[PDB]
């Protein structure tokens, strides 16, 4: 399929990645830079993020979703449902509202696209209505991350997709902070895109620290595999 071919030819090997985020949560301003690489053959991403403005005013785990679904491994039987690669190289827009149960919300807008051989994720994040002493602004969230399925459906009328899912972040008292994600993606280009049957992406995410890094940062390892269309 010459369409399926165009995304294979873009993602076949290891692709360098750059991430840039500008944040404002309750007027707490911050900037994060990320670098690393994806290998969609293995559904694999390796990234390191640095808060370049000092202390990150929110927990790192709250940002993991915001900080690359074009790097999903879609099994061979499922290549015709891979919207994300299909939008490339022109890229797509990923928008979210993320409602933290009993606390504030994030509204995110991202542009995911190639800048030459580099896959780039440019993000703006605005957070509003947080409790200065809640789980988020009071940094009560554990530095860890659970596995989660993410459910994709077409949004035919917008030539794109909608994605809905919940993340439960562990609190340090042993309870969980719910983070209910609503998402929409739309291609940046005017060309055809692959619009998927309902399926899901399975995520595993491991958070770590770079022993020689003094800035406030996060090392993120993610594996992402499409499923749910046998």
């Amino acid at each position: 399929d010459p369409m399926v071919s165009k995304g294979e030819e873009l993602f076949t090997g290891v692709v360098p990645i750059l991430v840039e985020l500008d944040g404002d949560v309750n007027g707490h301003k911050f900037s994060v830079s990320g670098e690393g690489e994806g290998d969609a053959t293995y559904g694999k991403l390796t990234l390191k993020f640095i808060c370049t403005t000092g202390k990150l005013p929110v927990p790192w785990p709250t940002l993991v979703t915001t900080f690359l679904m074009c790097f999903a491994r879609y099994p061979d039987h499922m290549k015709q449902h891979d919207f994300f690669k299909s939008a490339m190289p022109e890229g797509y827009v990923q928008e979210r509202t993320i409602f933290f149960k009993d606390d504030g919300n994030y509204k995110t807008r991202a542009e995911v696209k190639f800048e030459g051989d580099t896959l780039v994720n440019r993000i703006e994040l605005k957070g509003i209505d947080f409790k200065e002493d809640g789980n988020i602004l009071g940094h009560k969230l554990e530095y860890n991350y659970n596995s989660h399925n993410v459910y994709i459906m077409a949004d035919k009328q917008k030539n794109g997709i909608k994605v809905n899912f919940k993340i439960r972040h562990n609190i340090e008292d042993g309870s969980v902070q719910l983070a209910d994600h609503y998402q929409q993606n739309t291609p940046i280009g005017d060309g055809p895109v692959l619009l998927p049957d309902n399926h899901y992406l399975s995520y595993q995410s491991a958070l770590s620290k770079d022993p020689n890094e003094k800035r406030d940062h996060m090392v993120l390892l993610e594996f992402v595999t499409a499923a749910g269309i046998t």
